[PDB]
């Protein structure tokens, strides 16, 4: 089993899947999120942020509310599963969770919510 996954954000606002496959069997699973291109966290930054499909606004919405201070997330907000820093250009990170915390589920960007996709177990 296949239990990480690498994943782009880029300077067209645009990561680079809007699907993610974590195997049933793994236990932990890992998103090493990247940034090619060349704009800066402060012009382009993107980060990784993953909720229920249906908790997907709520967290977008209290995160808007939130700003810029806090990477457009409420802190702790319960429905968010899992989330990285905001990277940009050149910059890299990595976040792994329990897989016991997954339904349908999402990825987004915090700064850029039109920036999405479907994470789901199989
Ligand atoms: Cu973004």
């Amino acid at each position: 089993a296949e239990c990480s996954v690498d994943i782009q954000g880029n300077d067209q606002m645009q990561f680079n899947t809007n699907a993610i496959t974590v195997d049933k069997s793994c236990k932990q699973f890992t998103v090493n999120l990247s940034h090619p291109g060349n704009l800066p966290k402060n012009v382009m930054g993107h980060n990784w942020v993953l909720s229920t499909a249906a908790d997907m606004q709520g967290v977008v919405t209290d995160g808007m509310a939130s700003g810029l201070d806090k990477d457009y997330l409420k802190p702790d907000d319960s429905r968010v599963i899992a989330h990285t820093k905001l990277i940009g250009s050149g910059e890299k990170d990595s976040v792994t969770f329990d897989v016991s915390k997954l339904e349908q589920y999402m990825f987004f960007c915090a700064a850029h919510a039109a920036m999405k996709g479907t994470l789901t177990l199989k």
